[PDB]
DNA sequence: CCTGTATTGATGTGG
DNA sequence: CCACATCAATACAGG
């Protein structure tokens, strides 16, 4: 179920998304940095059959100044559109909340500490239906 | 022929 | 009305 050679196809088909050195030096660094955090991707989420470019998400999460500014303030319209992602996912936003919390949250905050779990997980509550 | 894991999409709530 | 959240079906691989 996890073998190294059916990821290698997976982060591949990240790379030839497109030839722009910046975005290999993140899925190569990611995949690594990962490796420190403990979280490894053994699956890539994908998004209409095809990867999600771990790295144009990131650009657009820090471009909004930190993951909780997109919760409270919603930018995922411009993340999910930014992304050009087709209306067959409904939960999209979602998908890419809750990946990028397990994922990405440790380069975001780690590497930029944009914001703190309480205030992700307290706008994720806010968001979140109360019942 | 069956079973297990990962991912995509429908409908409803609230302002 | 839209964006978001919860729950269920499908595709691929081993035997």
């Amino acid at each position: 179920g996890w073998s190294f050679e059916e990821q290698f196809k997976q982060v591949r088909q990240l790379y030839e998304i497109n030839d722009d050195p910046k975005r290999k030096e993140f899925l190569d660094d990611l995949f690594s940095f990962m490796q420190k955090r403990g979280t490894p991707i053994n699956r890539l989420p994908i998004m209409a059959k095809s990867v999600l470019d771990l790295y144009e998400l990131y650009n657009l999460v820090i471009a909004r100044g930190g993951l909780v500014d997109v919760i409270n303030k919603k930018l995922w319209q411009e993340i999910i559109k930014g992304l050009h992602l087709p209306s067959s996912i409904t939960s999209a936003a979602l998908t890419l909340r809750t990946q990028y919390m397990k994922y990405l949250y440790p380069y975001e905050c780690e590497k930029k500490n944009l914001s703190t779990p309480a205030e992700l997980q307290a706008a994720i509550d806010g968001n979140r239906r109360e019942g």
